[PDB]
C-alpha cells in the first residue's frame, strides 16, 4: 500500500460505502443520459447546440481558473484551532484569550512568495504563514512570515519590490539584475536579505518552521490601557531546514514536497503545533526603543522584551476540497476584533488597504460571503448590500440606512478603537536612512556561528554573481557597511564565480 | 394606515418585536463601536487609511451594482407553487407533470422589455413572463411572455432587433428610425407588432395578463414517444388593459405601479393564479400544418388544436430581499427535465445558448450557486469545479474525471435525448419570405371589432409619425399586404398627424 | 427635417455618402456572408454549434450592459474645452490656469442622482455636473454638483443616504419612511434639504444649473504658499428651471429631456457656457470662521468671501459614441494636478477613496485607460502593470521597479504636495452638532420670498405626507428649529394632506 | 556580457539613452514627488487616506493578475510571418495564399499542458504550437500542437480528460492514480499516449520540435469546390529531443528553459522557421478510406495522403512586453477566413466553442479588442456593441441593427460556407470502438526502432508505476492489445518498480 496521500481517490470511494453512486447531473440538475459522445447530425456529421449536456459542462469548465495570489501564489493549507493555557487579559480583552482553555477554530495557510502557481514549494523563499481565526467578535486575521522582520518599511516600495523580485517584464524570466538593483539601492533590506539566504531560507515542509506577526501591533485590555506587541508563534515539531541540495533535488523530484509533507502528517494524525508567545512594549518604552519600535525591518531584543507564552496552535483537519478552502481563502490584517489594533508601523498601514483591495478583485466583491472566509463564529450584521453573486442573505428584508427607527443594527461603544494622541504635520516623512546596519551586524556576527555564517556569504554570492559588475559593489559596498569581513567573503566568492 | 408594500419597514420592526438590535459588525464580523463618525487626526484634521470600517463598507457600496439584464430589465418577482389538477402523462413523463395532485415549487418574474431598470411599468411593450419549476429531476426555466407569437423567426435577427428598440447609439435616445425602419424591412414582425399596439400592449398589472411559451416544444412519455406542443397559461385574474392616457398617466404617477400591483396583492392574501394549458401536435401532423410549426410568428389555432388543461400557477409568496431573490433570478431555456425537450424552433434554438452565456457574465460562471437558482429540489453531482466565487463544498475530494472506477456520479439511460431524424443539405436557409401576411390578416378583422381596430391604427400611427416620409412608405406597405384597409387607414392618420 | 437629435442616423448615412459600405465582419474580422438565417440542418432542423457567425455576434450582444454608476446612474454627457481669462496664478500653480487665453480640453457629465438608467431626466434631485480637464500635469477631475452643498458631513453616513432614497431592500419601491425617517435623524440635511425642495431641485435641462465644487479644496502656488478655497462656475445661459407641472408631464412626454436639450443645443452652434469664479479664505480666516470652514453643509457668504474669475467652460461637441465616451466616463476627485489639492473636509476626503475604487468594478482595473478617460494631454510614466484588459503597450520592456538604476521615470521633487501641521488626539470627533440650521434660515428669510417659501413647503409636504406620523412630527419639528414659521406652514399642509 | 535575455534591462537603458527619463505619474498623469515615503501625520504616524500616490499604485498592483489559461498556461511567444513558397490556389481560395511570396504577419505561442503558470519547461506533455495568421479577411488562428494527434475524439471527455492530468481535488498533488486510470478506461489515447512517452516527449527547445494542425480542415477554392486537408508545419531547424535525466535537470536548474532559448535565438538573428505543408483528402477519397477520416487519434499517411509544400513561417521579433503581447494573446479556432473551414471532428466543433468562450471569461468581453488579438489586416465592421473596457470608439454612430436604410456594414455573399449534405438520425452515436490500436501499433513496429522502442516502455512504465495494481493491469490489457511485446516489456519493467 501507499501513503494516506495517494491513497486519496481510493479512501474516497471505500468509505462510500455501497451506496449507490449520484446522478451525473447538469448544473441545472438535468440527469445525463450520456455524458460521452456529443450530439451530432449523423456519425461524420456536426454539433448540435442543441447539445446542451456538453455547452452546460464545457461552459463551466472554460471559467475555472481565477487570479491566483498576487503574491504567495503557491501553498498549503490545513485547518484545527487554537487554545489558551496562558492568562494575557491584563494586556488585550479580545474574546479569544478570554479563559484559559478558550479554544478557538483556525485556519492557516502556508506558501512561497516570487514563484507562480505551478512553482514548486523546496525553494529560497521567504515562508507565508497566516492564521484565521474565528472569534466571537468576528474573525481575526494574522498573516505573518516565517520571521519578524520584512525587507522594507515604507509600503510604497512594495510593489516596486514583488516586481524586482519576480519575472523581465519583457522576457518573463528571473532577472538578478532586477533582483539586485533594488536589493542594492535599497540597504534597508540587508536584515531581512541576510535572513533569506540563511539555513532558514528553505525549512522541511511548512512544519518545522517558525511563525510570526512580523509587525508590532497594539493590545488592550477591557481597561481601555494598551501597549504595543508583537507575535511569536514557535514550531513544537523543532526547527529544520533543508540543503541548497535537496532544495534542488526536491525543486524536481517533488514540486509539491511541502505541500503533502502537511497533509501526510495531518492524515497519518501527527498534527503540527506552535506555541505563541507575545513580547510587550509600553508607550512609554516605546519612545525609548533606540530604534523606530514600528521599523519592520527591526526587530525587539528577547534579553529587553522577554516572550509570553498565551497559546497553543494545532492543525489537525486535512483541507476537503483545495479550491474551495484554500485557493480561495482570505486572510485580511484589517480583521482584527476588539483588544487588538494595529500600529503606525508604516507597512502594517499598507496591509490595512491591499488586502480587502485584491480579495474584492481575485475572488470577487463578496469574497467574505465564500464558506471559508465567512466569520461564522460571529453574527455579521449591519448596513452594506447586493454586489455580484449575492449568496445569502443578503441580510434580508431589514432597514438598510443608519441611523434607523426600525430596530435594524446598532453599534456596541465598547469595540471603539482605542485612542491615541499624534502630533506633528503631514508630510512624506523619510524612513529610508532609518539605521540599516547595526542589528544587521549583530546578526552576522552573533546569531550565526561560522558554519552558517559561510553558508551565508556562499548562498548570496552565488546569486549576486550574475548581476551586472557595477551591481555587485553596490552591495558588497552595503554588506560590508554590516561588517568589513561579511563583504570581504562574498566579494571574495563572487569573483570566483566571477572567472 | 396605508397599503401593505408601503408598510414595509414597519411591519418588520414589529416581528423584529422587544429582541434587541444584533451588534452593528464589519464584513468581518468585527463590532463597530461606532459607525457614524470617521477617524480622523484632531476634529478637523485628514481622514486616516486605519479606518477600515469606513474602507470596509464604503467599498462594498462601491460594488453594488451588476450590469441589469440585456433585455427586460425592469420587473417584478414572487415565489409559490405548481399543482397537478390533471393527468397529462400521456404525452410528457416530466415528473413535473408525475401523478395529479402533486406539486412544484415554483419562482416567476414579470418583466417589460426594452427599458432599463429605471423605466415604467405602464408603456406599450411586451411582457416577460418567466416560470422556473424546482422539479426533483433538476430545474425547468419555462421563460415565457404574454404572446404566442414574437417579432422574428431567427435568432441571428435579434441582437439587431432589440437595438432598434433601445437608444440610438449617438443621441442616447429612443430612436423612431431606428424602430420602424427594422420593423418594416422585416414584414415577419407584422404579427406580433399588431398584438403589440393593440389593447394589450399595455397590460393592467402583471395579475391581469396571459403568459405563453410561444415556442413549439418537445413531451416525452414513458414509451419515449414524443410530441409538439405549446405552453399557455390563462390568468384567473381575468384580461384588463390600460387605456394610453390611464397607462401614460401611471407612467409618472407609479413607474413601479406593476411592482406594487403584485406585492400588494399577495401579501394581502389575494394571490394571483393561472391555469396552465399546452396544445398537442403530432409529426405527421407538424407534417401537414400548412406552415412551418416552428415559426414563431405564427400559432396553432385553438380550434385544430384545443388546450388540453395541465395543472395550477399559485403566487402565494412575496420576495424578502429584491436584489438577491429576483434582480439575480435565472431563466435558461435550457433547463429542461427528461420529458421536456426543445423544438426545431430556429428562435429558441438560439436562446438554448444564450441565457446561461449571460447568465454566466451577469451574475457569474457559478450563478448556478445563487439560492434562488440553486436548484434545491435536486441532488447537484458532475465533473465540474472551481471558477469565481465557489459555494458549498465544490464536490470536495469527489473526483474529477468521466468515466472513472471510484463510484463518483453515474449516467442515466431513462435520461436520453428524443432521437428525431432530419435530412437536407446543412447551410443557411432564408426563412424571409414564409407568409407574414396571413395569421396578420386573421389577426385584424376575425378578433377584432371595428373600435379595436381603429385603436391599433391610432396607436401606431402615432408611433410611426415620427419615422422619415420613407420608412412611413414602408411601413404603411407591409400593412397593406395584410390588408389594403390596414394600411389606407394608417396612412390616413399620419397624412392628418403631418399636419 | 426635425431636431438634430432625431435625424442622427440621416446626417451620418448623408456624412458618408458617395463612400460605399465596408464589409461586415465577426469579432475577429472574418467577413460575413448571410448574417440573416442561422445555419441549421435541414431548412426546419437544429443550430449547428458550427456557425460562428451566430455564436460570436450573440455571446457579445450577451455582454453588452455594465453596471451603471452607483448613484448618478441617468445623465448627459459633452466634450468642450475651458480657457483661462484671469491670472489667479498667485494662488494656484496649477499648470491649468497657467496664463491668460490658455486652453484645455473638459469633458463634462450631467446627471440626476437616485434613479436607474431608465430613470426621467425632470425630477426633483440635485444634478451631477462633473467636469474633466486634460491638462498638461495630468487629468484634473472637478466634480461639481448643481448645489454648492450636500446633506450630510460626514462621508460614513452617505452609503445610508443614498439607501434611503433608493428603492426599499424588500419591495423595490421608494420608500418615504426610509426617505424621510433619514432626514428627521439628520438635521444636518436642512440646508440642503431645503435647497433640493426649492424651484432649484427641478432645472429646465442642464443648460441652466450653476456648478459647483461645494467641498473646500486648497490651492497651491509657487512658493508653497496655500490657501483654501470653493469652486463656483455659473451658467452664462441663465438660471432657468421646471416647475413642478411641466416636469411631470415631461416626465412621461420625455425622459430623456435633458439628453435631448443639451444634444441639439451643441449639435445647432448654441453652445453653453459657465464662468468660473473661486472665493479665496485664508488659513488665518479659516481659523476664525464662525463654522467648521470644511462642513459640507455651510457655504462662506459672498459678502466676505467675494468670487474672483478665472476663466469660462465651452461645450461644442457632442459625443459620437454615447457609450464609449459619456458612459464609460469616470472622474476621480483624487485627480488633481500641482497646485490642486484637497482640503479636511470629511465629506471630500471619502471620496478620494471610493472614486477610484467604484471605477475598479464598474469599469475594470485599466479603466483608466479607456480613450475617454486617459489623460491623453498627459504622458503617462510610472511602475504601474498588467491587469486585464490591458492596452497600449504596457509600459513595454520598460524597468518596472523604483527605485532603478535604469534610467526609468523618476520624482519630480517640485510637485511634492503642500504641508500643513494637524495636532490632538486621533479619533471619531462627533460633527453632527456643528449648527443644521443658521445657514439655513438664511436661506429661508432672506433668500427666499414668500411666493417661494410657499412652494417649498408645499413640496416637502407632497412627499413627506406619506411618511408615518410619527416621522412627519419629528420632520416638522427641525423645519420649525430654522423657523417657527418654516415647520408650521408645513404642519397645516401636512394635516390638510390627511384628508 | 552575457546572453540577450539576461541583458534586458541592459540594452534599454542603453538604446534608451541621450533622453531625460520621463516623469513618473499616477494612473491620471499627474507627477508624484516622492514614491518612496507615504504620506503620515508625522514621522511615526498612521497613513493618510490623503495619499493617493499610495492608493493609485497599489490598487493597480493589487489586481495586476488575470487567470492563466485552464491548460497551456506554461508557454513562450514571438511575432513573425508567414511566407508563400508554392501555389495551391486549387485547394484554397483564402487570401493568405493568394500569390507566390506573399508575406503575412504571424503571432506564435508555444506551450506545455497540464502545466500551471510557473511549472517548468521540460517535461513529457506534448508541446502547444498555435500560429495567429494576420490576414486581409481577419484572423484566422491555427491552434495546432507539436503532435498530429490527441488523447480523445469526443469533446465531453475533454474536460475529464483535462482534469486527470492536473491535481488531485483534494490533496491538490498531481495524482497517477487519476492519469492512468482515465487512459486505463480510455484506450483511444493510446496512440498518442505512445508518441508522447516517446523521444518525443520532451523537445528540446521550442524551435526543434514541429507543428501539425492537428485536426482535420476543409479548403475551398473560388469555383467552390471543397476538399479536406491535414497542416503540417515542420521544424526548419531540425527535431531534437531531450533525454530524460538532461530534462529533468533544467527542469530545475532552468524551468524557463523554453522561453530563454526561443528569446535568444531570435535575439541574435538566429530566427526560426518552419515549413508549411497539406495533406488532401477529396470527400470521395473521404468516403473510401478506412476508420474514421476526422477521428482525431488517426493520423493520414504520407504513403496514401502525401505532404504539399505550401510556405513559411519565420519568426523573428521578440514580445516587447510580455504580459501585453503572449499571456493577453487569445487563438481561436472558430477564426478562419474564406477557404478555410471545419470539418465534422466531433473534438473540433467542441473546440469552435471552447475558444471564444473561455477567453470572455480569461480575458474578458472585448478581448479582440487588445491590440494582438485585433484583426488588424482587415477591418472590424459590424453591429456588434458595448460590453465592459469597450476600446475603440465602439463603432462610433454607425446604425446598430441589420438590416438597415442607412448605408451600415453590408455582407458579402463571396464568404458564404460551403454546404454539405448530412444525412442520418441526430443522436449521440458512441465513439468508443472506432479502433484505437491498428495504426498506433504501426508506430511502435513501423516508425519506431528498437532503440527509441526500449526509452519508450521504460518511460511509460517509469510514470505507471504509482497507480494501484489494480489499474497497472487493465492499462498492460490495452498495450498488449496494441502489441504483445508492448505491454511485454512495459509489464516486466514495472514489476521491477513494485520492490
Ligand atoms: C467621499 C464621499 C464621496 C463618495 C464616496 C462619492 C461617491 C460617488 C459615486 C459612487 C458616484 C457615482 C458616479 C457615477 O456613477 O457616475 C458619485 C457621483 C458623483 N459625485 Fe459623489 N462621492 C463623494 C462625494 C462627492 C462630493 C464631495 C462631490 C463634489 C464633486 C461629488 C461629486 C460627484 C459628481 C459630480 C457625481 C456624478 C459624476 C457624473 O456622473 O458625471 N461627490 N459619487
Amino acid at each position: 500500500n501507499r501513503d494516506p496521500a495517494s491513497d486519496q481517490m481510493k479512501h474516497w470511494k471505500e468509505q462510500r460505502a455501497a451506496q449507490k453512486p449520484d446522478v451525473l447531473t447538469t448544473g441545472g440538475g438535468n440527469p445525463v443520459g450520456d455524458k460521452l459522445n456529443s450530439l451530432t447530425v449523423g456519425p461524420r456529421g456536426p454539433l448540435l447546440v442543441q447539445d446542451v449536456v456538453f455547452t452546460d459542462e464545457m461552459a463551466h469548465f472554460d471559467r475555472e481558473r481565477i487570479p491566483e495570489r498576487v503574491v504567495h501564489a503557491k501553498g498549503a493549507g490545513a485547518f484545527g484551532y487554537f487554545e489558551v493555557t496562558h492568562d494575557i487579559t491584563r494586556y488585550s480583552k479580545a474574546k479569544v484569550f478570554e479563559h484559559i482553555g478558550k479554544r478557538t477554530p483556525i485556519a492557516v495557510r502556508f506558501s512561497t512568495v516570487a514563484g507562480e502557481s505551478g512553482s514548486a514549494d523546496t525553494v529560497r523563499d521567504p515562508r507565508g504563514f497566516a492564521v484565521k481565526f474565528y472569534t466571537e467578535d468576528g474573525n481575526w486575521d494574522l498573516v505573518g512570515n516565517n520571521t519578524p522582520i520584512f525587507f522594507i518599511r515604507d509600503a510604497l516600495l512594495f510593489p516596486s519590490f514583488i516586481h524586482s523580485q519576480k519575472r523581465n517584464p519583457q522576457t518573463h524570466l528571473k532577472d538578478p539584475d532586477m533582483v539586485w538593483d533594488f536589493w542594492s539601492l535599497r540597504p534597508e533590506s540587508l536584515h531581512q536579505v541576510s535572513f533569506l539566504f540563511s539555513d532558514r531560507g528553505i525549512p522541511d515542509g511548512h512544519r518545522h518552521m517558525d511563525g510570526y506577526g512580523s509587525h508590532t501591533f497594539k493590545l488592550v485590555n477591557a481597561d481601555g490601557e494598551a501597549v504595543y506587541c508583537k507575535f511569536h508563534y514557535k514550531t513544537d515539531q523543532g526547527i529544520k531546514n533543508l540543503s541548497v541540495e535537496d532544495a534542488a533535488r526536491l525543486a524536481h523530484e517533488d514540486p509539491d514536497y511541502g505541500l503533502r509533507d502537511l497533509f501526510n502528517a495531518i492524515a497519518t494524525g501527527n498534527y503540527p503545533s506552535w506555541t505563541l508567545y507575545i513580547q510587550v512594549m509600553t508607550f512609554s518604552e516605546a519612545e525609548i526603543f533606540p530604534f523606530n519600535p514600528f521599523d519592520l525591518t527591526k526587530v525587539w531584543p528577547h534579553g529587553d522584551y522577554p516572550l509570553i507564552p498565551v497559546g497553543k496552535l494545532v492543525l489537525n483537519r486535512n483541507p476537503v476540497n483545495y479550491f474551495a478552502e484554500v485557493e480561495q481563502l482570505a486572510f485580511d490584517p484589517s480583521n482584527m476584533p476588539p483588544g487588538i489594533e494595529p500600529s503606525p508601523d508604516k507597512m502594517l498601514q499598507g496591509r490595512l488597504f491591499a488586502y480587502p483591495d485584491t480579495h474584492r478583485h481575485r475572488l470577487g466583491p463578496n469574497y467574505l460571503q465564500i464558506p471559508v472566509n465567512c466569520p461564522y463564529r460571529a453574527r455579521v450584521a449591519n448596513y452594506q448590500r447586493d454586489g455580484p453573486m449575492c449568496m445569502m442573505d443578503n441580510q434580508g428584508g431589514a432597514p438598510n440606512y443608519y441611523p434607523n427607527s426600525f430596530s435594524a443594527p446598532e453599534h456596541q461603544p465598547s469595540a471603539l478603537e482605542h485612542r491615541t494622541h499624534f502630533s506633528g504635520d503631514v508630510q512624506r516623512f523619510n524612513s529610508a536612512n532609518d539605521d540599516n546596519v547595526t542589528q544587521v551586524r549583530t546578526f552576522y556576527l552573533k546569531v550565526l556561528n561560522e558554519e552558517q555564517r559561510k553558508r551565508l556569504c556562499e548562498n548570496i554570492a552565488g546569486h549576486l554573481k550574475d548581476a551586472q559588475l557595477f551591481i555587485q559593489k553596490k552591495a558588497v559596498k552595503n554588506f560590508s557597511d554590516v561588517h568589513p569581513e561579511y563583504g570581504s567573503r562574498i566579494q571574495a566568492l563572487l569573483d570566483k564565480y566571477n572567472e
